[PDB]
């Protein structure tokens, strides 16, 4: 069978907003999105996760992620001047305006238990919520609280099943999913 590629795969796949903002930000970080392909479609399936988890509910939740780092932090910094929030060390993606904290959101396909224990050693806060979605429809959440109702989550997890499966069909889900990390 044919293998296609990764860049055309996100090109076409992904909303041009989600695509945009990916490139602009591995232009940020130093990386060429024609030698990261792979980390181009994972930092797009993050984002498009980050808006549709935001969009599940408009409103509740400040979007930091997908901004230019100078710009993320001068937000968080408002909100917590504004709400009394804690500060996080490292940029969060989400604020939740309703139950009053940042969420961190993971996208993985390595076993979900063990990609929440690493977040949150990572992160360090008691504050900072975590929400990770796996490909293979599989969560895991702070405290087992899931923020969002079950058919907003089903929604999510839909689009993931429907990344994998297309990227399957063109011979790409083998390599991605070998990419992480
Ligand atoms: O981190 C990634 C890929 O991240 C993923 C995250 C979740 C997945 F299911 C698959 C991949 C990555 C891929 C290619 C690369 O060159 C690189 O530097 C990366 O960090
Ligand atoms: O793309 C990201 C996060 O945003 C990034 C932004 C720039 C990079 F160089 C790398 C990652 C990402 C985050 C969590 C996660 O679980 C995942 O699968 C991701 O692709
Ligand atoms: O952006 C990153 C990695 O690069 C960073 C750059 C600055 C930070 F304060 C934190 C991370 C990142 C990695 C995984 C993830 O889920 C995520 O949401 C990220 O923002
Ligand atoms: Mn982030
Ligand atoms: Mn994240």
């Amino acid at each position: 069978g044919p293998l296609g590629s990764m860049e055309d795969f996100v090109r076409q796949c992904f909303n041009p907003m989600i695509v945009e903002l990916a490139e602009k930000t591995m232009k940020e970080y130093g990386e060429d999105l024609k030698i990261e392909t792979n980390k181009f479609a994972a930092i797009c399936t993050h984002l498009e996760v980050c808006f549709m988890y935001s969009d599940a509910s408009k409103h509740r939740f400040e979007i930091i992620e997908g901004r230019d780092r100078t710009m993320a932090w001068t937000v968080v910094n408002s909100i917590c001047n504004t709400t009394g929030a804690e500060k996080p060390k490292f940029l969060p993606d989400l604020y939740d305006y309703k139950e009053n904290r940042f969420i961190e959101i993971g996208v993985t396909r390595r076993e979900v238990h063990i990609y929440y224990l690493e977040k949150a050693n990572k992160i360090k806060s008691e504050k900072t919520h975590i929400h990770i979605f796996s490909f293979t429809g599989e969560e895991m959440a702070t405290k087992a609280d899931y923020t969002l109702d079950e058919e907003s989550r089903a929604r999510i997890k839909t689009r993931l099943f429907t990344i994998r499966q297309e990227m399957a069909s063109r011979g790409l889900w083998d390599s991605f999913r070998q990419s992480e990390r």
